């Protein structure tokens, strides 16, 4: 039942929004966004700067200020204006929907159906916890009544990424203002446009103005100088292990403010030989190329027992010859084109040295339209550890299917990583699935299913893939900073 | 590892616990308690009136009033003279178990390495849980404050079984004192003497006279002089179904006190066919055999699919006839006698009417020795629904034997019950473990295990098997009111 | 900005709903509707029997069976069923309030700026929370895994109020429709037209068949019987004590259903000699005044300090005496109508035992109005502990002040009675007012304010006030049982 | 009641601990330790460096494999080696007392009465939160079951200051160990022996070994190597702010661990003039000149309103002028020496150029003693927001009085700085308390006291002053990753 979309939306929302109104940059300095589909420009973008970014951070700041609307506002109000927007996202869902895929390259489908409808159950979702997140009364000894109280933390940079504009924004526009916080935020140079769109849509919702602020911005220093500014309270970033690394290292010297981080990950997928082989393999196909590969939790790893590879590498081999790649608009259409041409080329670089190091090619490979980014299904058997594709995310759609003998071994070697955003585990025995569950350091372990992300729960990951949670009450967490308050009574009483 | 037993301990405490003091009944009435596995008598123990019942009452309702060494007491203040009292407990481990082996006729290892340990883990957890039952700061609309702050209910009024005397004890006295409330126990007329010993230890301890009351009642005179009293403000309850209904309307009928039920159940278990047969037998014969079968929450109905019926009923048979019954202080002994010649009675009229009804006796059955109240483990074969046995709690060693053929069909029949208390499911299937838990109707749902009991994990049963949880943080709310406290403010901000 | 109410709105929800259908009375008996603000018919409404509850009541079980469309739907799918519900009411917002007014007698204007916008945010905030409501994943010891899953506790019989129909009806199905169950509502006679169409509403919303049933009954009949019924798995009831009592009974000797009461109260007010006076004079004049002083906190007795005794007797006269009454949909009109003629003569009866009891008569007690049940707004001085107007509820416009010298005294007085509903404190010290919250013996206690009502603070009473609470997370404990799984694990680590 | 003191206890514990073993540094280079009342040197211990950090680190990973004893140890297992412990080191409190002053150079009274009756209670709370900190059951949409389990973040890495020694090892041990992680434990070279001794109990406690790890290290060589290893998952610091930058940019740089920092602040004291005289005197005394000013949330800057000053300024120079400086040992004594030489010549020049500035020097700003590190109470009075004795931490015995006139300008300048780790508020208003309260950006606000530390309150800071929380529930957070598990279930049921 999606809507008929249209290929070619009108853009108009291509500057810098603050203070509920639209400023072009002190430079005049624009950068352009390409259609991944055909390699054309799409609309002329302003380019973030330091100055615009201070310009957005003294907004925010001065709407921040004690005794300001945003902060005299009622808790359930703050969860009503979150209704609101995500009802005005809702009437807006075709236009969103087909922007987005002109600009991310996604299918229109799965643009209409997964992304927009989780768009909005994460604003509806958040909207609830507004006027639900209590405090504590502390039972401290001693004629004392302590309590404590849960305050915004204060003006937040907030960094998303390119692969989910839209999820992004919404995963992070949440919980910063259902916990009563300003948000200044800083959209991926590749897809800007339907952020862009959601801060105008953020305007007409009825928002105080300065409460969000978007830049947008096209390379590190508009990153670099909003995790640099001293105003800025806490920092948010997910992407890159390396430039968050950066973002790290450059708040710390800055002003110590809070840093959460969400990078990227090598999740492996465990099939066990009393799995169910067809439920096992679609699953395994849907979650490796999922969003054509570019997904922080792809499971890359796919380890399959040794009594079943020959017919799960069949199988699999099978069904990834068959997938649809075409133009994202067509309805057929199953995979769309990668974000741009240096992800394109990294993912034949990265096809190219799996072929070198000597994993056997299954299929796939190659390009598969002479226009676009568009790149065929690939896969890789015979995949040792050693080898570089098995180690470093490729982010693509590319597919590596690993041997195992015992359980024990395979718990090793998928625990034998610097990642541990995700894993999987596809059994029908309940002891199994217990052991796994428990044994694999992975931030978040799926059974006989992937990729089933719900507001409610929370998600992370381990080691270096990041640190804290975006999702469900854990979200809550990071945007809000404690005050305990103690006073003195004349006697007290249980 | 268990110590040395002394098979005649002294008993000394055999009166009215108020004020820290023993009292003898205002009326000079003594009832006997009788030794189950010889059946004579082991002491005299006052018994309780309606005028001591008012004077444990006035006493606690003085310990419990404003400014009282109790209610002035910190909360860590409480969790430490609960761990007090358990390293008391402690220190006469043998002792007790020695006691309660006595009086009940449990087994002495069993009173040893289970009873008396769950007693002491009971205590310890809710010796934490003092200072650590928080309120809230609710974020209410306008200028105003809000919080809620956790009291003490009252004078609480409990009644304990006779089928785990020290176990329930600690069970009742945990969450009470934790949560700061004064106590006036009533305890069984079968089993006196530990809750007795027990209540010279908390004088011991140093708790504030009127803190622990306990009187010992010999029949249900002093029950209902407990549910009746104006002055108790909360009533708990474990026992049979009858008397609770009693209870209930009594305490509606005098001052609409708060009422918490804990009563029997048929609680049903289910043996799939893909289950571990050696593990599922020996688990099934713990689960009904378990304290001679006279626990609230024992496997009476167990289904076993028609694919293994015949081999489980074969090992089940196997494995009850080879069950030692004897004297309890010898360490070969697995099963003691009864609770007292009702009991035995009524345990032997339920074999008769089974017998008369049809079902297929495959072993015991009749009288175990010539003295004491030792009946020989029974199981009965091809159970019917409409036989009695199946339906009523025969609160004893008799073991019921059904026959399902369909999951739909075995869930239809165990939810087919006035009482939900708990169930078992013994599988290896995931789908089925989580089918089943999910479906069936039960307060407890057990998978591979049963009497899996931790201070951790609530305990409760749906239906008619009682209201109210007593185990875990759950247990905390009936013993706590919430008072609410709202404040205005010159301005409020987020 | 009140918009231009219909004085006289048409009636036509007038039937018994059950199975989102509108059926007749079995014995075709209905009972008729009275005007307050003139006394005359408004229409016919069908009068609810034993059998009409029965047929609702297995409509309900119908619809709350296993795997129904009720039961397999998401948590945030019932959130978003309430926000549409709470959509759809405010789309009818001035017709509700002109049928409120209509039917009640309260102002128009304070049945759209206060009930009306209470309801909108009841069902809002109790939207949230339909997928918010974690469960636990207990730490238990061995090797087990153990978690407790919130469950719906079955079919809800509730019983509301006149005083407040559209807010107690809200009250009633925000925390159990958002909890999963199914509700069988049983209305006040006086005012039933006001839920029929908030269920015609709910019709209209979307929700399953059979979720939402209303019997209008004419008396006790229909009360007793939903009490009674064995299906019915909880009963809520808010009311009188004395039928409360008769309800819990009923149930306690029915089947043990759980029995949630909130009964009235006589609510104490204390003003200390520091207070402001203006802002004291006036809060206890709304406190005790609010609807037609029809309110189950309503601050009866009002404490003054001898200080300023006459000071704030001289000035609650004063604005007592200038209090207007008339019709409630005249814009000036502060006070209306009674609910029904028995009220009426009630209070009446109330004023003159006061009159004789010797208490001094201020101003007001007598007829305001030779048509309708309009009462002057009566004060009464100088009033004792030993009047019979200090100690039952008169449940009308009818102020009683009392004099006291010392806290201690007052603490004392106000705590020496079998209610507990609310208390207020109105002082300027931070000393009397932490020791007169804490000591108060009230389940709400409001400092410098009254009446503060929020969706996220819970409410309830003390003593024979009630049992339990009925806003807040805390409302949801009552409508959830809880269920415990324990699964035995191949070994369990930290 | 404080028993006899030794005044030279003997010293024996001077190694470093790994594995429950005492080992000698590999470099075999030892630094002395002085003691501060004399400045002779107590004993020798050896030096920590960056091998004898990798042999600990490397122990400490060991002991936290996947099936060790630690990790398989049950939570209530965990609770119970606490409590050991506390029990342990309440058996050798007098001991511990005295060389804590030996060491430190505060009071013995202060020791045996406040510091390490402080460790016990934080111990045995901790104690009672192992078995406590559930997880969540997820209501996921869809045929889903999901849950949350809190896990140990792994190997801590834990760097503690010398004003307390005890207490804040005692709060770095309690979450740590409570939680199910193991300790690598940095401590100050100040002083190191009443850590060394509490490993020792430790070890007698029956801890497994690699557990807790302890390397006195003298210099940041040993933090940089901690804060810098691959296998440190988290590390806490408590200390200056540019040790903690360093640290969290180390950390930053190394792998990503996860960083907690609580550092120094400039809390102010707000005295209204409302507030009771003698109560605020001798509070703002206590909290500016208790452990000799070397606490981190000392009050430093004294905001008086100017109808007061008078007063206040002479009561405060009476009370410090007759506060006694000494021999810690002597009962008389209320005041004991600095830490080291450097501190003390740091707060000479610290007095000096308050001096310089034209502070007036009301009394003290000298040495107080020929012998040891002792300064005399200095009181600084017309301090201005300019001068650099009101903006950079003196960490000493000078009290810095200012002077406001409204409660805006003194909120504005309150909250004009880079520190918010606490702050306090001295009135009798129950709207000023309630305003300054919130509006005071400060992580803890006391009401009418000071320096109230209990272990169940959590305590932090805003902006510069850390990040984090490190008591009650909210400390459990930092020591605690989430993994979220989501399992397939046939059909999901509310």
């Amino acid at each position: 039942a999606v809507p008929a979309p249209n290929q070619q939306p009108e853009v108009f929302c291509n500057q810098i929004f603050i203070n509920n109104e639209w400023h072009d940059a002190v430079s005049r300095k624009t950068f352009p966004t390409v259609n991944p589909s055909t390699g054309e420009v799409i609309c002329q973008v302003a380019e973030g700067d330091k100055e615009d970014v201070d310009k957005a951070v003294k907004a925010a700041r001065a709407a921040f200020q004690l005794g300001s609307p945003w902060r005299r506002m009622d808790a359930s109000h703050r969860g009503r204006l979150l209704n609101r927007l995500a009802d005005l996202i809702e009437r807006d869902r075709t236009y969103l929907a087909a922007l987005e895929t002109l600009d991310n390259g996604k299918p229109y489908v799965i643009s209409y159906l997964v992304d927009l409808d989780m768009v909005l159950k994460c604003l509806r979702y958040y909207a609830g916890w507004a006027d639900k997140y209590h405090g504590k009364t502390i039972p401290i000894d001693g004629d004392f009544f302590s309590y404590t109280r849960h305050e915004p933390v204060g003006v937040c940079g907030q960094i998303i990424p390119w692969n989910f504009p839209l999820l992004m924004q919404a995963w992070k526009l949440g919980p910063a203002l259902a916990t009563g916080n300003v948000v200044v935020m800083k959209v991926a140079e590749q897809t800007p446009l339907t952020a862009l769109y959601v801060a105008n849509l953020i305007k007409e919702a009825g928002f105080p103005p300065g409460v969000v602020n978007i830049v947008p911005g096209f390379g590190p220093t508009a990153g670099a100088a909003i995790a640099s500014h001293e105003d800025v309270d806490k920092v948010a970033f997910t992407g890159s292990t390396e430039i968050g690394r950066v973002i790290q290292v450059a708040a710390g010297s800055s002003n110590l403010k809070r840093v959460t981080l969400e990078l990227g990950g090598k999740s492996p997928n465990i099939i066990m030989s009393d799995a169910d082989m067809d439920w096992a393999v679609e699953q395994a196909h849907f979650a490796l190329f999922f969003n054509q590969g570019q997904c922080c939790c792809a499971g890359s790893r796919t380890f399959v027992q040794e009594d079943i590879y020959d017919e799960f590498v069949e199988r699999s081999v099978a069904r990834a010859k068959s997938r649809v790649v075409g133009n994202p608009f067509d309805s057929k259409t199953e995979q769309g084109p990668q974000v741009d041409e240096t992800q394109f080329k990294k993912i034949l670089g990265y096809i190219n040295t799996g072929k070198q190091e000597g994993a056997k090619l299954l299929c796939g490979g190659g390009i598969a339209a002479d226009r676009g980014y568009f790149i065929q299904p690939t896969v890789f058997g015979d995949v040792q550890d050693g080898m570089t594709i098995a180690k470093e995310e490729i982010f693509g759609p590319v597919m590596q299917i690993l041997k195992f003998k015992t359980i024990e071994e395979v718990v090793g070697r998928a625990n034998n990583s610097t990642y541990g955003l995700a894993a999987a585990v596809f059994t029908k025995d309940l002891d199994k699935a217990n052991y796994l569950s428990q044994a694999l350091q992975a931030g978040t372990v799926w059974v006989n299913c992937y990729d089933v992300f719900g507001a409610q729960s929370p998600f992370g990951g381990y080691k270096m893939s990041g640190s804290g949670r975006e999702l469900g009450e854990y979200g809550l967490q990071a945007y809000t900073e404690v005050k305990t308050v103690t006073v003195k009574v004349p006697q007290k009483n249980s």
